[PDB]
C-alpha cells in the first residue's frame, strides 16, 4: 500500500475527515438536534445547569424559585428561604432573617448549539412573579436577543452561541424562559406539524448543580463535546467541519 | 399655557388616557399576553396560586398530589400523606391515620385575563388518577366551560373571567387542567405555527402558597394589577380602556 | 483577629461547621481540605477600618 | 558574559546568597518578627497548634480547658467534658462517666523562632485552676526555662528552639503561658515604649487542630518555612545565612 500521509490514497485519513464532517452537517440537517443550556452561577462558586435537547425547536422556562441554589442532601435554610421569596415577590412581604439570599443567581449564561438559527432566539426575562415587563397588560411576551449572542469559536469554526448577563444588584430578581429554532434554510414546513408536536414530548432535559466552573468544564462540557465560554473568556468545544 | 382640566389642550390628560388605552388594547392584540390562574383554597385559609402567562394560548395542568397543600420548611406529615394518597387512588388502598386530609383543596377558582376568548376555554377535571370521566375509553378529554365564567368587572369594564367551584365533599378528589386561547378576531393564522411552538417554551409560570385570601389580595393580586373575585363577591382589578 | 474569627457566624442557626473546618484547611494550604464547596460565603467580601477623631492618623499600623 | 558557576561575576549566584542572608538578618533586626508556637498533642494523633507572631516580644497563654481537644463539627461529649473539668479542678468535684478524658493533652512542645533571645524565655505552667505553684501566695509567676531549649538545626544553622515535655500521668493537668523577647544586642530601648504597646495590638495569632504530625509537617511547618522537631528527633526548617 501507499505510505501514510503522502498521497491521495490515505483512505483512513479521508474517512476520518468525512466522519467529522458528517457529524457537523448531520447536526445542521432537520434530522438533527438543536440544544440550549441555561447556566445559573451562585456566589459559592457552584453552577446549576439546565439543558434541553430536541429536534426542530427547543427551550427552557424556570420560575424565580426554581433558579435558586438547592443543595441536595444538605441544609438549605428552607423556611427562611420561603420568607425571602415572599419579600422578593412584594417589598416587605416576608419575615426573613437575612438581607441577601446567597441562593440567588449572580449571573446567567445562555448557550445554544451551532444548529440554532440565531435570528429565531427569543427570551422572556421576567420579574420575580413571572411577568415579562412590569405589568402583563403592557408586556410583549419575549425579546429577540440574537444580536447579543457571541460566537463561541474553536480553530475558526463556530461551535455554539453565548449570551451572558450578570445579576450583581440586589434588585436583580428574575424568572427566565428562552427558545430557539433549528436552522431551516429550505422552504419545507407543510406536512411536518405533528412531528413537531411529537418533538415537544421527545425533548430530553438534564439538570444538575456542579460545585465549580472547573468541574463544569472537566465533567460536563468537555466529556460531551459541548460548547462553553468560561469567566476568563476562554472558548471550549470541538471543531468538526472538514477536520481530522 | 391653557389651564389644567378646562380645554382640549390638556395634552397631559390626553396622554394619560392614551397610555391606559394603549395598555388595554395591546394586551388584546396578538402581540399581547393571555394569562390563567388556578387558585386552590385550603381549610387553614391558605391559598396556592399557579399562574401561567404566554402569547397565543396558555394552560395549567396539575396532578391530584400537586394541588395538595405543601408548607415549605414546615412539617407536612409526608409519610401519612403518601398513605392518604393511596386511599384516594383506590378505596382502602392506604393505611393512613386520618379520615380527611386537611391538605386537600376545599375549592378551586380559575381566572383568565380579559384577552382570552371565553368560547375557547377548556377544562379537564379528572378523578384522582387523572382520568377525565371515570374510564379513559369513554372520556372526552375536556369540557368547554366558558358559559360558566362570570365577568370580573371594575368601573364597567371586564378585567377578567372567573369560574369557581367548591370541593366540600369527601369524594371531591380531583386532578385538573385548563386551557384558553388569546383573542383572534382576524383571519390570520397561516405562517405563525412555529411562533406558537416557541410560545410553548416561552410561557412563564409562577407558583406560591399565600397564607390568607387577604394576603393574596394585598401582595399578589393588587400589586400586579391582576383581576380577582374574593369570597364576599368583591371584584378586584384596574379599568384601563379610555380612562385616566 | 484570625482568618477564622472574621468568617461569618450565625448565632443559633446552621453554619455548615464540619464543611467549614474543611474549607479552612484548604485555605491554609492548597488542596489541604475535603470541602463540598468552591467558595465559602462566610468569607468576608470587604473590610472597613474606622478610627475615632481622637486617633493620630500618623500612628495607625 | 562569563559562564555560570566559574567566576566572581556570577551576579545571579551572588544575589541569590544575598537574598537568603537578608531574610535571616532581617528577622534578627528589631524590625523583624519574633514567634512562638505551642503544640498540644492528643492520643488520637491530632495536634493543636497555637502560633503568635509579633515584633519585640511575643507570648501565648491558655487555660486548662482551652488546651483540651475540640473537634470542629463533630461530637465532643460536651456535657460529660464539663463534668470531667469539675473533677480536674477539685478531686471528686464532677460526675463524669469516664476515668481519663482523651481530650487531655499527652504532651506539649514549645518552639521559638531563631530571633528570640533564649535567656528571656519565661513559662508559667500552672495547675488546672491557673495557679503557677500550688498556691498563689507562694507562686513566682514564671520560671525561666531557656537552659532546657534544644537548638533545632539544619545544615549547621539554628532554625529555632524547642522545649518538649510529656504529660503521660493522670495527674498531669496543666494551664500554660509562655513568653520570649526578640533579640536586642544594642543598648537602644528608650523612646520605643509606645511602639511596644502597639505591638501588643498588632501581634497575629493562628490556631488549628491538624489530624496527624505528618499533616502538621506537610501542610503547616514545611509550606511556611517554620522550624519543627518531630517525635523521631528529626529537625525541620530552612538554613538561610550565607546560603543559596
Ligand atoms: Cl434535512
Ligand atoms: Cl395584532
Ligand atoms: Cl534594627
Amino acid at each position: 500500500a501507499d505510505v501514510a500521509g503522502t498521497s491521495n490514497r490515505d483512505f483512513r485519513g479521508r474517512e476520518q475527515r468525512l466522519f467529522n464532517s458528517e457529524q457537523y452537517n448531520y447536526n445542521n440537517s432537520l434530522n438533527g438536534e438543536v440544544s440550549v443550556w441555561v447556566y445559573a452561577y451562585y456566589s459559592d462558586g457552584s453552577v446549576l445547569v439546565i439543558n434541553k435537547n430536541s429536534q426542530y425547536k427547543v427551550g427552557i422556562s424556570e420560575t424565580f424559585k426554581a433558579l435558586k441554589e438547592y443543595r441536595e442532601g444538605q441544609h438549605n435554610d428552607s423556611y427562611d428561604e420561603y420568607e425571602v421569596n415572599q419579600s422578593i415577590y412584594y417589598p416587605n412581604g416576608g419575615d426573613a432573617r437575612k438581607f441577601h439570599s446567597n441562593a440567588k443567581p449572580r449571573a446567567i449564561q445562555i448557550i445554544f448549539s451551532p444548529s440554532v438559527n440565531v435570528r429565531t432566539i427569543k427570551m422572556a426575562k421576567g420579574n420575580a412573579v413571572s411577568v415579562p415587563d412590569e405589568y402583563l397588560q403592557r408586556s410583549h411576551p419575549w425579546e429577540a436577543t440574537g444580536i447579543k449572542y457571541r460566537k463561541i469559536k474553536r480553530d475558526g469554526e463556530i461551535v455554539g452561541y453565548s449570551h451572558y448577563f450578570e445579576l450583581p444588584h440586589e434588585y436583580n430578581s428574575i424568572s427566565l424562559a428562552v427558545s430557539g429554532v433549528h436552522k431551516n434554510p429550505s422552504s419545507y414546513n407543510v406536512h411536518n406539524v405533528m412531528d413537531v408536536f411529537q418533538s415537544c414530548d421527545l425533548a430530553l432535559r438534564f439538570c444538575n448543580r456542579y460545585w465549580a466552573e472547573l468541574e463544569l468544564v472537566n465533567h460536563y462540557i468537555s466529556p460531551n463535546a459541548y460548547p462553553y465560554l468560561d469567566i476568563n473568556n476562554h472558548s471550549y468545544g470541538v471543531a468538526l467541519s472538514n477536520r481530522q
